[PDB]
């Protein structure tokens, strides 16, 4: 391993964590869920795998605003993925965006096997020239209900700059990793990998800009690695 | 002095939590909303009051699901009730419910410059009462849309009983305090005052049925001191 965070918790004892996990996500977790969580802690980048409590909130956001379009930024083996296509309807849909299919090869048996793989668009690229061209195509009548942003962490403000035209007014952006192990919180964090400092600074300024935000309302939750949910204003 | 969890946070640094209420909570938090709060810290029970950062994250949640009939059990001076006034649409309608209204007196005249008491229907009473005489007057097309449980910890197992009867299908409850300081992670925990004892097993058994519950789906947030939420299955 290269980078230096990836072990660091934000609540105060792994004894905590494992409580919740085991206690209130493991026995909500379906099956499938599982299975591809169990196989992608294998996989050298597990770090960057959405935790299964944190997974629950996405589910629980998702039904309690009734979402039926949806999109996906930064897929991996696709935790946060199957996740949303097990809340939307039957007939909900997903655009699902991330520069390396492969990764998405690993976790796709189980998306299938859940019976859902129907609602998902799957492109292979990078998300800013795909977001670009959504919005030279985008009708009214085809905005997103939900947003889930967990891809480049440097370019996240890229990344809000387009959302907050392609989700509908009332829709929900929400930005994974704000508060990155917890070393936001101070102007300077020691010890740390070259990008792992440029992610920091960079939620620094996400942070501090989505704050400031008039287009949106905000709410900073300290799940997973932190979580901030925006709702579009107009 | 008398309690023993009244120092205890959930994250790991006081610093992140001071981080997350100064970047981005307390520039989205309503001058009212900062008035209650900050006499409400000078009071002896401060301990009870619901934060700032889950505060926003209650608003986020009322406006994504389009909450317009709530009801709020144990309202102390206020905060999470004037939270969820400002939240609501003008013709939104609050049940609050506390025993001592003594603490909602404190609030009162900033939720009245708010503009919002028009909302509120305050009942002085004991929750349970209550919710037993609403069981019997309730009228399918009167169910509430969203329930905030903040009041006697050991008595959250009974508030669940009539809450999943009063709540529309589709509706949330939350229990806040559901994490307990994180006292709830380990089987004996030393040295609590005899009721911190009670709500800790309380909520260590709460967590249990709320998990194995099949009426509703569940998502236990690790923010503030932990605020499950609840969705009606049917
Ligand atoms: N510019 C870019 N455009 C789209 N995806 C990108 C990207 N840069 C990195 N990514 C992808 O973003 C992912 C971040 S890991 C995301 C984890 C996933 N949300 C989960 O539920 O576990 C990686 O798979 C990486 O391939
Ligand atoms: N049996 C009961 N029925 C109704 N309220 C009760 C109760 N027992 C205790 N309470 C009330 O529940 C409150 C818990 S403190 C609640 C904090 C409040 N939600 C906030 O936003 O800060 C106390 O005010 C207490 O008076
Ligand atoms: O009967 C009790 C139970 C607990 C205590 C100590 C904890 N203080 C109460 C408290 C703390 C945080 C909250 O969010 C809340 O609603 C309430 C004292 C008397
Ligand atoms: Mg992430
Ligand atoms: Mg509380």
């Amino acid at each position: 391993d290269d980078y230096s965070l990836v072990h660091k918790n934000i609540l105060h004892s792994e004894d905590l964590l494992k409580y919740i996990l085991e206690t209130s996500a493991y026995p909500r977790e379906h099956e499938q869920l599982k299975g591809l969580r169990e196989v992608t802690e294998k996989h050298e980048w597990s770090t960057a795998l959405v935790p299964a409590d944190e997974g629950l909130f996405l589910s629980m956001l998702l039904k309690l605003m009734n979402a039926k379009r949806t999109i996906e930024i930064g897929v991996y083996t696709g935790y946060s993925l199957l996740t949303t296509a097990l809340a939307l309807p039957e007939d909900g849909k997903i655009t699902a965006i991330d520069v390396n299919k492969s990764y998405y090869e690993i976790g796709l048996p189980f998306i299938q096997k859940a019976g859902v793989e129907h609602k998902i668009n799957f492109i292979e690229s990078e998300a800013l020239p795909v977001l670009d061209q959504m919005l030279e195509e985008m009708k009214e009548e085809d905005l997103y209900d939900y947003a889930f942003v967990d891809a480049d962490k440097s370019n996240y403000a890229n990344y809000h700059e387009r959302l907050v035209k392609l989700v509908r007014i009332g829709g929900a952006i929400l930005y994974d990793n704000t508060l990155w192990f917890g070393s936001v919180a101070y102007p300077e964090y020691p010890g740390l990998h070259p990008e792992e400092e440029v992610a920091r600074l960079s939620f620094r300024n996400l942070n501090t800009f989505l704050a400031a935000d008039p287009r949106v309302e905000i709410s900073q939750v300290s799940i997973g690695d932190g979580v901030t949910i925006c709702r579009r204003l107009y």
